[PDB]
């Protein structure tokens, strides 16, 4: 969840909505989008994070090192 859309959180480590080990923002060759532009609200996409620099108020999104488990939000404490 967004216990602060750029202020406070915990599951932002690198785990999806439940706790699926997110990615490191590498790329689609192995597996990972091309996220990183500055025209985004923010950019807390630190190595392997979950935030909302795209458009997912419902919850901080985040992809992962693999397809079957490419994405979902982060297991960040509620808000
Ligand atoms: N609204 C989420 C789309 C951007 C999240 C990253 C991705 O989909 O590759």
């Amino acid at each position: 969840c967004k216990t602060g859309n750029g202020k406070n959180y915990r599951g932002t480590m690198s785990k999806t909505k439940n706790g699926i080990t997110c990615q490191k923002w590498s790329s689609t060759s192995p597996h990972r989008p091309r996220f990183s532009p500055a025209t985004h609200p923010s950019e807390g996409l630190e190595e392997n994070y979950c935030r909302n620099p795209d458009n997912d108020p419902q919850g901080p999104w985040c992809y992962t090192t693999d397809p079957e488990k490419r994405y979902d939000y982060c297991d960040i404490l509620e808000c």
